[PDB]
């Protein structure tokens, strides 16, 4: 019974487990409950704080994964399976994990809180790519990660009702945040230095905590990797949320809000998941059935509106994208694309993929996208049209929303650092043409190349150390730059004037200017006026 | 006769002519200047199609340039060489339908290819007697026979009340066609080969050449064509029948000829020439640049349909065309009514002035389309750089009016059977008096193609002299063979045809030919495939 593995938190006593990291032991406290299981009548409701417990709670394993759709596009394939649930599925899933140095840090350490992505319909804090181990052991960080409800469970909303007000998955997150504020001190963590970081839907989540006043006193810094609270996919309106909730209710046999939610609550979880794909208004990619809703409660107005008008002066933010944001979404319903062939495409296939990539586009709007993305020297080259189809999806959903977010925060007094991640993992099982797809920087930031038995190159081990240093340096100080190192070159702040960002690849830092500036101007400034 | 130089006495279908022996740097040339090719289009003939010149008696004197067709004399910058070199250099008169011929001295023993020049000036100005259109250098150095004609401009050439018999429109083009007929019948008397005639022209001259290509009765009058910085398609070279009727009618009112066509045209015919010129600007529907009041009309006769339609559905197999542009097509146009611009300062403008310019530069464009133009042309790293905005304003005008129509033209012609050669001219004359910011402006290749640098007394650099020799060879090789390349020469880089596949075109500057690919491809896709659909 190792005294280092015994913590007293507000709700009782905990037993963690000593884990092996390449360079030494870490303490891990996995599966800590932070909310009353949101089950039975509590489905679709705000989470409630976990009641105190007797004795000593076993916090040595990851707990169940929140109920969610399981991907079967390529059964057995590592490139998809690595994102699938690695624990039993259950509605009883509100548990968080904490990693700390062993021994318990002596003095107050910066806390990193991870919020996973998965399009608000999937994900878990227990996947191997979110292993806190290395950041704990190498960088001396306390690193926290929580589960939050996804799909219908987290985000089904009949806006303005009592029983399903929406945004509960975000509320789950906020509860984990309050838990950290209330308990982390006991692990050696520093509640006055909390850095949120997350990817894709996790980044939009972070974005939303930035944009929601009650969340603001629970953290000090934010990192948005490949996702934003603004943009076409991260939110729906109250009208549109009601529509889908109402259509789902119908689809599962449920005939007045109270009546509807009651009948929805009687339904086995898998019934809800069986019918969640079917509520989307159009054939599309990079659109998800149940996402945060603009309720006037959690989100007091649209993110677009909120980012345009907020005051961001005492706020530091790190944002960025991967080289090929859209490639991986193409194999999920764009005719012509597959991981098993080189996916070279006709022009007609391109116009079609654009209607699906930009579901809200009119004929003229779609024709503009097409005309903008065509290479007029090689206007019918199958390689370009493929790379362009990808680019359309990446730019429209991630890169240009990121550019806009970074723009507004800088303008309004936030301190912003931007990046583009351009290294393709050697261990990667997706085809070359996909490049560096959505999600594949995470293993590097988390430092998985430090585990020698994962067969990463020596170059990649070093790169991972550099990235761990940027993220944790940023957590300590709000500046990713190493405060005791020279030469560098330095990573400069993103500003609206200079628009400086850096590339994270195997080479040392290179400073560039303008994040797809011409193209984003099309997406952020033109198209809105067009489809109007 | 008796004591005259026997090389200068030539008979044509209308009678005897006496020419003049002129000194070119390298030797003498023969010139027959001011040959009448039409009945003077005065009095009751104003606005009417031209009638063939009636035979004269005796030996007509053809030693000097004749009158320049009635036109607006530029007064933007009085005394400034930059504008005055384009201004008329003979008396203004409605009696102006004359042409000029330069041939080697002595006239060549065997039939020589003929080059026919058609001046520009926005269809409202110009004269074949300007110093930069001097055929003596091409005549002496390349052994060419060169012809240039006056044709009516402004109201006199292009005022139309479409459907009427008294003012049918396009009569300026018909002047040009009549001179082409003249060349067919008469050019052999000078040693020219009527079976080998190449039209060339710049700006409106180019657009006119294009219209001869698209107008069937003109097709049997020439074999090859060169379009410099202008096209029949595009926003300025033609007007609908409706628009030309509105413009003729409005002008009539302005000069006190109120609204039946016959009565109106009759009253217009009583007006003094200068009152028509004093009022021709006032009929433009918007504040604008690169728009001219009386231009070719789409009449269902000379033009059987819009040039856009005719180039889309034309068969151009048996046709060779050389086409091209200068580096800075739009720059010179900015000083003619874009607030913020001038030749006497660096013309550094603001973002406000740019948006205002775009409205003027693209006058037919809705708010949404103007926004589109501005968004496309903004440099988003420096959306407020004065220098960049100035150069973008220039490019907006350049691309919309010349570069993208040329591209469009080269594209459609090549896809439909034409051998098309394409260029971009990048040399700024060392002698230019327009400010450096204007780059190589609209019109400033002409003096090189005509070989003015060979005149030692014109203060051109030695490099420029060589450059002009080169260009003269390209143009005449093209007249001679339909290929600008020299047969005997050997890389010495080749000029490849422009195709839809490769989109090849050469740079013309002091360095040897460099092949480039894509005549401003992305941006022109904007003007040619996007903007149309936004103004639907
Ligand atoms: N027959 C069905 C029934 C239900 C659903 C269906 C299909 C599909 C679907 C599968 C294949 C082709 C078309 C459609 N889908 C899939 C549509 C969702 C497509 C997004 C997949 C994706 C792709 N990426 C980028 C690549 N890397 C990742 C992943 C995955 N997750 C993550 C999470 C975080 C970061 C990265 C990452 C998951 C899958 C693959 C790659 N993220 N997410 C479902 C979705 C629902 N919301 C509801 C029900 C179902
Ligand atoms: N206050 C008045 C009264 C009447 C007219 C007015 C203004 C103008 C005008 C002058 C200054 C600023 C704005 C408007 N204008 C001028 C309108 C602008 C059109 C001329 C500008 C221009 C500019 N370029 C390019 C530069 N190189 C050339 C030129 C010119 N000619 C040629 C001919 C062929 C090739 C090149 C070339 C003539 C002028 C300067 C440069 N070509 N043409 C008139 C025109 C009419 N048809 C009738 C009346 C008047």
């Amino acid at each position: 019974e190792d005294p280092q593995l015994l913590v007293r938190v507000r709700g009782g006593q905990l037993r963690g487990i000593r884990l092996k990291a390449p360079g030494g032991p870490v303490s891990a406290f996995l599966g800590i409950p932070f909310a009353e299981p949101p089950v039975g009548s509590r489905r679709f409701m705000p989470p409630e704080p976990k009641r105190p417990w007797s004795g000593v709670l076993d916090a040595t394993t990851f707990q169940n994964v929140c109920y969610q759709y399981v991907d079967t596009l390529y059964p057995g394939f590592e490139g998809t399976e690595m994102w699938n649930p690695n624990r039993e599925l259950s509605e009883d899933c509100l548990y968080l994990n904490v990693w700390t140095p062993y021994p318990r840090p002596a003095s107050p350490t910066p806390v990193l809180i991870w919020i996973y992505g998965g399009g608000f319909y999937s994900g878990a804090a227990s996947l191997d790519v979110y292993d806190g181990r290395f950041l704990a052991q190498v960088e001396g960080a306390v690193l926290v990660s929580m589960n939050y409800r996804v799909g219908t469970f987290g985000f089904l909303a009949l806006p303005g009702s009592r029983e399903a007000p929406g945004n509960v998955g975000l509320l789950d997150q906020r509860l984990a945040l309050q838990w950290v504020q209330e308990n982390i001190a006991a692990f050696g963590g520093d509640p006055m230095s909390v850095t949120l970081f997350g990817e894709s839907a996790g980044a939009a989540s972070v974005g939303m905590h930035i944009l929601s006043l009650p969340s603001r006193s629970l953290f000090h810094r934010a990192v948005l990797q490949s996702g934003t609270p603004n943009g076409p996919w991260a939110t729906v309106s109250a009208g549109e949320a009601r529509r889908r909730a109402t259509l789902l209710a119908r689809l599962v046999g449920c005939p007045n809000d109270t009546e509807l939610i009651a009948c929805l609550r009687t339904r086995p979880a898998q019934d809800l998941v069986d019918h969640e794909w079917h509520v989307l208004p159009q054939e599309s990619i990079f659109r998800f059935s149940f996402v945060p809703v603009v309720d006037g409660d959690f989100l007091s107005d649209t993110p677009e509106a909120l980012i345009n008008t907020g005051d961001f002066q005492d706020l530091q933010v790190l944002v960025g994208v991967v080289k090929d944001e859209g490639s991986a979404f193409l194999v999920y319903g764009v005719p012509g694309f597959s991981k098993d062939n080189e996916s070279l495409i006709s022009r007609a296939q391109f116009l079609a993929g654009v209607r699906i990539g930009v579901p809200q586009a009119s004929d003229l709007a779609a024709e503009a996208v097409v005309l903008h993305y065509t290479d007029w020297l090689h206007p019918e080259d199958p390689t370009h049209l493929r790379d362009a189809m990808s680019a359309v999806v990446g730019d429209h959903n991630v890169v240009c929303p990121v550019a806009q977010l970074a723009g507004r925060l800088a303008a309004q007094g936030a301190r912003v650092y931007a990046y583009i991640f351009e290294h393709r993992a050697s261990t990667l099982t997706w085809p070359l043409w996909m490049g560096v797809p959505h999600g594949y920087e995470i293993e590097f930031i988390f430092g998985l190349p430090l585990d020698p038995s994962l067969n990463y190159t020596t170059e990649e081990r070093i790169f991972a150390q550099r990235l761990m240093k940027y993220w944790t340096n940023f957590a300590r100080t709000g500046d990713p730059n190493d405060p005791r190192d020279s030469k560098s070159p330095q990573w400069p702040p993103y500003t609206t004037a200079a628009q400086q960002y850096v590339s994270l690849n195997l080479k040392p830092l290179e400073v560039r200017r303008g994040l797809r500036a011409q193209t984003c101007a099309f997406w952020n400034r033109f198209l809105p006026k067009l489809l109007s």
